[PDB]
């Protein structure tokens, strides 16, 4: 009994991977993720130039989850490309490279250079749409006409199947609009739902203070706080994008949580906060737990139950 | 040491009240909230005509919060107007009446008839801007032009101070835009942040099923899930609306949670999910708990710490 699966012309030992941004910034991190029992890894979202990111403290975690305003600290695209091209051992597991340029031009520039490496090595692109937009405007994925432009320009520039990392939505009409944008692009083969729930605020009662320094304490939420949000987005896009895969991310701490993601429609299941907190050993626990729940239910495959969440009447 | 507040030309023994929708639909419910130690009460969001609401099950609760798609079940405006005009004992505490017309014209018709009762008895209006509007459009407060229309029309028709109940926002550009719309309306004297976090999905692993029947299991989230999101919204509007009060709602289960709201900027503190779960006895507990935190810190009044959350450097 094993959890192996095939997606996107790659084979995976199991559906688990890190979430972008967690345990994936440096060569050390990527080698640690590659040594883990995860089925795949994704690199830290990158920009063309290296970034220091925001002042510390910029991440904090608590029993119910985490908050962050990292500010896209990363080693720069040339580093992640070199890692994909020369350093990653593809015999161990697939690699996803995450890009988050500050403009459409920057994304085009990076994807033109990634294309030949994707062809030669099979690295997979995850395009992070929680990225900077023009004056007055919300993040790109919350501006559907900007989103359409990014995807048009990246599709043309890259020319190969890729995925998109989405922020959560909270309104059925937004689900409908966003999925219709995505379904305009045949090269968008997977949608990862969700990025952190934007601009929450954690306050420490004793100190009477916010707990992260940037943005007056406001930052993206992950962990237990966000699991029903994440399940809703996974299922909403699973229903709306039948020709695409959905990757679930948000609130996974156990095999049971992974089970719920898969029942909602998830093909791969990403682990952010709980991975940051527990470390890469989590992957063996999650695999064991998921297999245990499958066994108790009589499921032998993921495909027996993926997307098969039941509704009432 | 005391929890008293004076605002909106009323006096409140303490800042706690029910959140709209919870323990406020029937005369029995309203009498119960009136008999409780809460500092105020709000009636169930109403429509002109009575509504049965959505099929059951339509509310469920769990350790980390609740999900609902109640569908605005209510006894109709005339009932809530009568309660305000003839039944409520204003010597016990103040009363808010929440309205949630399905169109701007339905809201105008109701506010026109509320006005004289507001003027004579002092009932306070809370306009719910999570009213669905046209299906396939976002809820009203996620459509800034609709929101502006609603506020213009209601301000003209009512002519008296009122407040608004807001959904959470997740993007700084939305906080900026939403507050700016509200700040166009001088009669909007309070802003209640937040309504439920929209379209979450809870899935029960044993049964492999969603837990509520409407909308394929999608519904609004409350409780522990939503506290950092609620805090963020309270503080975002507190900072952006210096001539308005903010009332906090979301995730309050303890005096400490209430303290965090109030440090964020809350004047009144509303209690939804935890009240639904625990019953009106929660109000004595919350008061005691908040007074205990005040005593430890040496705070004698709420205003000593309201809005006084610290940021880092
Ligand atoms: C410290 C940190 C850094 C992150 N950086 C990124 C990033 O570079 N790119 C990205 O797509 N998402 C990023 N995220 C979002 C996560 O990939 C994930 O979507 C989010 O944390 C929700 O999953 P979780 O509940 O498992 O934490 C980051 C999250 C954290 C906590
Ligand atoms: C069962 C139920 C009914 C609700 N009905 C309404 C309503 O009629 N009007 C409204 O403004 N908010 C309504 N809400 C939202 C609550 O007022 C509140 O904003 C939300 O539950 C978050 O607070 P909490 O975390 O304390 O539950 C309802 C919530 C619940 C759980
Ligand atoms: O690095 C982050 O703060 C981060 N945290 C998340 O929870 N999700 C993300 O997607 C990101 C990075 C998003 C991002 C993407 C591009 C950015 C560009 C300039 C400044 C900040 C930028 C931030
Ligand atoms: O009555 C509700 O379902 C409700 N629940 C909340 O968590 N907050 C709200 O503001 C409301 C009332 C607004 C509302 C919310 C959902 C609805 C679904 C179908 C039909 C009408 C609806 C009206």
């Amino acid at each position: 009994m094993c959890l192996k699966l095939n997606l996107l012309d790659h084979v995976f030992a199991n559906p688990f991977m890190n979430a972008a941004g967690v345990l994936c910034s440096t060569e050390e991190d990527l080698r640690c993720m590659t040594a883990s029992s995860s089925g795949a890894l994704v690199s830290k979202s990158c920009t063309s130039a290296p970034r220091d990111g925001n002042p510390e403290p910029r991440y904090m975690a608590f029993p119910l989850g985490s908050i962050n305003s990292m500010g896209l600290p990363n080693l720069g695209f040339d580093f992640y490309l070199k890692y994909a091209s020369d350093l990653h051992d593809y015999s161990k597991k697939p690699l996803f490279l995450s890009i988050s340029g500050l403009s459409v031009e920057e994304n085009v520039a990076m994807v033109r250079r990634l294309a030949p490496v994707a062809q030669e090595k099979g690295v997979l692109l995850e395009l992070n749409l929680s990225c900077p937009n023009v004056p007055g405007k919300p993040q790109v994925a919350y501006d559907f006409e900007a989103m359409r432009t990014y995807l048009q320009q990246v599709s043309l520039a890259y020319g190969l199947p890729f995925g998109v990392k989405m922020p959560p939505y909270f309104d059925i009409a937004h689900f409908d609009t966003a999925a219709a944008v995505l379904n305009e692009f045949p090269l968008v083969k997977f949608v990862t739902c969700v990025n952190s729930v934007g601009n929450g605020l954690v306050i420490d009662a004793e100190s009477e203070s916010v707990v992260i320094k940037p943005k007056q304490g406001f930052g993206g939420l992950g962990g237990k706080y966000i699991l029903p949000t994440a399940l809703a987005n996974v299922n909403a896009f699973y229903r709306r994008c039948p020709d695409k895969l959905v990757f679930g991310c948000g609130g996974v701490y156990s095999g049971e949580d992974a089970f719920l993601h898969i029942l909602a429609g998830a093909s791969m299941v990403q682990v952010g906060t709980a991975l940051q907190e527990e470390g890469p050993g989590i992957f063996t626990r999650l695999e064991d737990e998921l297999l245990e729940i499958m066994a108790r239910k009589g499921y032998r495959t993921l495909e027996e139950f993926r997307g098969r969440v039941k509704t009432i009447e």
